[PDB]
């Protein structure tokens, strides 16, 4: 699993903060308890005047998950 140490929290401008998976791809989370989905390439900006892009436009991934191998098969 070792998905407890993998933790990642960009503090948005909009009051929402992005969440990235193992594959380093980002997760538009709203604050709301749900999802919002962001196009790739809007530029998101966290309160510390961080520039990161929506990479991982693929929130589905939040949505349930297959449950990989949480290691091989990177
Ligand atoms: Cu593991
Ligand atoms: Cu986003």
């Amino acid at each position: 699993v070792d998905m407890s140490n993998v933790v990642k929290t960009y503090d948005l401008q909009d009051g929402s903060k992005v969440h990235v998976f193992k594959d380093g791809k980002m997760g538009m989370e709203n604050k709301f308890g749900k999802s919002m989905n962001m196009p790739e390439g809007k530029v998101m900006e966290t309160r510390d005047g961080t520039k990161i892009i929506m990479k991982g436009n693929e929130i589905f991934r939040l949505d349930e998950a297959l449950r990989k191998g949480h290691s091989e098969g990177g």
